[PDB]
């Protein structure tokens, strides 16, 4: 109606020279200045875009927390109560001073129950008291008790590190390495491989021990760094394919400067090892995206890749953070598709595990990761060893 616009925005502009789909954007419409960044992405972005494009902040510093993830979990006839089972506890954090692991429930927070009105207080806050349980059948009937108590201290900002666990695990006879990388980060700062030389360093002690099994959990990997995916598979590869095509990236016809053949790379190695695999277990879950799915599809045509856990996010195209120039936050826009050497990428709505396994439904074995009785690591186990079919 009114405004009668006039015939300069940056997110418009950004995306129509850098988007892997422009030409697939709707038409230009009437500007609108007060629109939220996220709304004019959702209005903006191809059909194609199933929520790949996004919206983040840009912060000072990490947003404050204690240091766990969790999941709730109704308790035994209290209408408005929850009991919040550990899934992943950040090293160095308050959670992890406190006594706090996966698998461990916590029941009472200052002798209140968890509700849905205060939920939020489980992510940050002043010091708390716990209470905590586990969950435990008798003989079947299984349910949350309580095993003790604990003082949290209080939140800060923290920086979770990749290289989340690593362990060589004995078992039937083969030497399995097993570890739990959870971002595709090389990193703390713009321009440090500290994490990345984290990683060499776990493969240089895998190949020191000998591994000739492994197991890649990357159950809650959102995703990141393409040449990070790129390093972790030069050093699971079979030593025969150095040098051979990994990932053909491709952008839009306005951007074939930044097209890459990205190869397995042996110079890339460094400080750690290749392992000279011929098969991978790969943990996976609805969270595992993006680079973590390139790690799969671009090992598939190399080696035998098994997937164990439940499907992956479907995030088959890469995107690469750009900077508002003022307004303080980041378009993580999609730039380029990423094929394998096959020249495939399609794994539209993810990959569908080889063998299923719901961690949720098995809460007697959900257990700290490395434990071997945890659920998707002892479901790998036995299927490499014959004992599941
Ligand atoms: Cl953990």
């Amino acid at each position: 109606r009114w405004p009668e616009y006039y015939p300069d925005i940056w997110i418009d502009s950004v995306m129509r020279q850098e988007y892997l789909w422009y030409r697939d954007m709707p038409s230009p419409a009437a500007p609108d200045y007060f629109q939220k960044p996220e709304a004019f992405l959702k209005k903006a972005v191809a059909s194609m875009d199933n929520g790949f494009s996004k919206i983040d902040s840009l912060l000072d510093e990490p947003i404050p927390s204690y240091g766990f993830d969790y999941t709730l979990y109704k308790v035994l006839d209290n209408d408005t109560a929850y009991n919040a089972l550990i899934s992943y506890v950040v090293p160095g954090s308050p959670a992890e001073e406190a006594g706090l692991q996966r698998g461990h429930w916590i029941m009472m927070m200052n002798g209140d129950y968890i509700t849905k009105k205060v939920e939020s207080e489980l992510l940050q806050g002043s010091t708390r008291q716990l209470q905590i349980g586990v969950y435990k059948e008798v003989v079947v009937t299984g349910g949350v008790v309580p095993i003790g108590e604990t003082t949290m201290p209080a939140s800060r900002s923290l920086v979770d590190k990749p290289v989340h666990r690593f362990e060589i695990i004995p078992w039937n006879g083969k030497k399995v390495g097993y570890l739990m990388y959870n971002e595709f980060k090389a990193g703390p700062t713009t321009d440090s491989q500290a994490y990345n030389d984290d990683l060499r360093r776990a493969f240089r002690d895998f190949q020191t021990g000998g591994v000739n099994e492994f197991v890649l959990d990357l159950r809650y990997n959102t995703g990141g760094s393409l040449d990070c995916a790129q390093l972790l598979c030069t050093m699971l590869a079979p030593a025969d394919k150095m040098n051979q095509l990994l990932a053909l990236l491709r952008y839009s016809d306005k951007r074939v400067e930044a097209n890459q053949d990205l190869t397995f790379n042996p110079e890339l190695i460094q400080s750690g090892a290749n392992l000279n695999l011929s098969t991978v277990y790969v943990l996976t879950t609805n969270a595992t995206r993006g680079a973590a799915e390139m790690v799969i599809n671009c090992l598939n045509p190399y080696m035998k890749v098994v997937l164990i856990g439940t499907k992956t996010a479907g995030e088959y195209v890469a995107t690469k953070p750009f900077v508002h120039p003022t307004d303080r936050f980041i378009l993580n826009l999609v730039v380029c598709n990423v094929y394998n050497a096959e020249e495939k990428s399609d794994y539209a709505t993810g990959f569908k595990p080889t063998y299923e396994y719901n961690e949720d439904s098995y809460l007697s074995t959900y257990l700290p990761f490395g434990n071997t009785n945890e659920t998707l690591l002892n479901a790998a186990l036995k299927i490499m060893s014959g004992i599941t079919d």
